[PDB]
């Protein structure tokens, strides 16, 4: 059969041979049967979704097999052959709920390389597969081995920098997609989809399985599962919640410190400082500003050309057209 | 007498021999008289609260004394003997307002190692004892020596990374306690108390003498002096203020971009986007209006829900 | 004529010889004609605003010329002569809209060194002159060369740290002015003016051409073009709007509340209540606490001793005196 994805990885492991993270230089969506046919016998792949650890020798073998079939992947495998760290090939026959750390990391790569979009890939039960880990300037480190490494650094008059303790690394450790700006890279997780023409500013944040079509200006918080359409601006310190999935249309404008608990349609505007939820009672208004009726926000969810605000004289939530 | 605390430190110093910071690998709350008796004569400790700089030779001596008494401390001292940087032993006979940089750092360590909880230790006049400093990837640097170090890095085609200019370093430089998650480590100061099962997210922040019982999900700002009870969630960009001390009960839920200027009881809920202060007039409900009272008078009571009327903008409390 | 500014720079370049950034150890506002007269012939400077790349040999020459005239600059040039990276002298005859990357960086330095204040310098068309770049712990790197560098790091079991993808580096890479505190240095761009006695906390942010007279406590977002007067406090996650109409400024002795926001310039000693966003078109209730009249905030912009709160009971936006 035709595989969903395949990628050759270099990773890091703790003393107990558990995998902490994998790096994939060139992950492949829907690889050709030519590549699979040449690779399967050397790895010992028959079927299904596998994380197959291969040796330095197999690297060279694989590298050789793919000459004539795919040069880029061949070249990569020759570099992988030389490496100091362990190697792993992950072949995914179907888009299915992951079952290894190596598969977990592949899927996150696909998102962030833009090969797929949010919600187009299965991520069920991914948390238990991502081990909590110390992200230091010398790489991934196991939390049980941390203190000792911290002590040796200090005894040499040095410091081991620890920038995150988490189950998700930051994206720019693995990839930086084209035509994008990220002010502070700590605030974008691997799995984020950052679209072409997007600026993610310092106060901006983008979680996994989330992001922007592009172009766009993100100064606020894009939660996991949320996708923002082309041309929309998210103002400083604005929020999206983490039932319904929240999404944001094309050409929208969310104000600074505002927040949305419902999916917005195309060309919507939320006023600065305004938090609107699904159960919020809103005052709907016409061409002139006249009260049509009182509905809840969820009933106006997904609709275009809305303008939400809060009356400065009387504290009423309004929604104009 | 029985000492309050003791710890053996390796630190950094500027050209003028002033101390910028101290690292304590294994700080001790209420150390046994056995340890003290073996250590005091070699250091020259008689009484009170002292920051005693000891030499590489004394390290070995101390190391040897403690064999049979306490192995872990003995082993540590042998490593300390080899070190490149200066050493300091700080012995605290009482829990009292600090009088040296070294003692200042010890107390912060106790908090962050979870040996003590917020408000259970004296931190009066700590600011003037903590010198403002450049925190770089090669360690602590004095601000007056910074530019020169910056210039040499650049001339070699390199960059000296400067991640903070502050009187408090970030916690994970010194310790990372067990069963915790910190998305961005820049946002947790040394002195923070991060309880087991807590996740501090990117937008989360925890100052010194503050933190969480654990478990909990912190996506907001926990100010100095504030302690959050077990099971509570603090939403994205929510605030606690920096009179009354603010605290947060068990099982609470603070909404995104909300804010609390009063202590919340167990199982309280503050709605998203809502800022409630001590002088805020609130509408108490049974959802029939019972009366109108000030938020300070509702302080510390359980099972509340603070929200605002979307039709008329009235602050309520069902 | 008398020059506006001059500075000798060490920078970094990509493979195509385009300049990614410049570092200026000691930039000079209004340098004396003595310094100019000694430097101009060796560099080939006649007139106008020039970015002149000079060689390691010229460095020594320049270094020698300035002995007796200016020791500090002489000393610096002798160190620059030894350097591994390329050198550039930027001489600015007038305060004018920039025309090179090197001039762009010089002007940012002047702000951040405090030699000039926000709005006192021409920054028109600066964006296209600042190339988007990967800021890593080994320096500036071109985005087109990134992936390869990332790969080599990983093959050696290491990690290349990438802390920002942006057209502006963070300030503390170039300077840290005296008597200041910056909790998180990622949140202050080069060009920011941080005044003496200021504390910029973790949630605080200061963009280019922006900042504080000093002293002050900044726990919120100071947008580009915004200047905050002496003694003011900006509370946690508070906002100021962007010019990118009126320029927003903040007076002396003001107090902005946590999560609040200002879309108008505040006068001296103004107070904005926590959680309150006030814009130019916001209808406000002016008070004496008896209602005097109802005006639009823009009519109260730049005036002192106000108190903008929000009535808890009926949500009316008030302004007491
Ligand atoms: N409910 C929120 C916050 C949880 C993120 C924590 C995590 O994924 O580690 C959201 O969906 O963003
Ligand atoms: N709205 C913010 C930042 C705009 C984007 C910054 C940039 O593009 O460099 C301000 O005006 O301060």
């Amino acid at each position: 059969q035709s595989l969903f994805s395949l990628a050759f990885g270099v990773g890091t492991q703790n003393r107990q041979e558990a995998w902490l993270e994998v790096f994939y230089a060139l992950p492949l969506l829907k690889p050709s049967s030519e590549i699979v046919a040449a690779v399967a016998p050397i790895l010992g792949y028959a079927a299904g979704n596998q994380a197959l650890t291969f040796t330095s020798q197999q690297a060279y073998q694989l590298a050789d097999a793919l000459k004539g079939i795919d040069a880029a992947q061949s070249a990569l495998l020759s570099r992988l052959a030389e490496s100091q760290k362990p190697l792993v090939a992950t072949l995914l026959a179907e888009d299915a709920a992951p079952s290894s750390t190596a598969e977990a990391y592949l899927k996150l790569h696909l998102l962030s390389h833009r090969l797929v979009k949010p919600h187009a890939v299965n991520l069920s039960g991914i948390f238990p597969l991502l081990p909590n880990v110390a992200w230091t300037n010398i790489g991934a480190v196991d939390l049980a081995e941390l203190a000792e490494l911290q002590l040796e650094a200090r005894l040499k008059g040095k410091l081991l920098e620890v920038f995150s303790v988490d189950k998700f690394p930051k994206m720019t450790d693995y990839v930086v997609p084209a035509g994008v700006r990220i002010a502070d890279t700590a605030r974008v997780r691997l799995g984020a989809y950052i679209g072409e023409g997007t600026t993610v500013m310092h106060e901006g944040f983008v979680n996994f399985n989330a992001g922007t079509e592009g172009p766009g200006m993100i100064e606020g918080r894009v939660s996991a599962g949320v996708f923002v359409g082309k041309g929309s601006d998210l103002g400083g310190g604005c929020s999206t919640m983490g039932n319904i999935v929240i999404s944001v249309g094309e050409g929208c404008l969310i104000g600074a410190n505002a927040g949305i608990g419902i999916p917005l349609g195309d060309r919507n505007i939320v006023e600065a400082g305004l938090y609107i939820t699904a159960g919020t009672k809103v005052a709907l208004l016409d061409e002139q500003n006249a009260l049509v009726k009182v509905v809840k926000a969820r009933d106006l969810a997904g609709q275009p050309d809305l303008l939400f605000r809060r009356n400065s004289q009387n504290g009423a939530v309004e929604c104009k057209t």
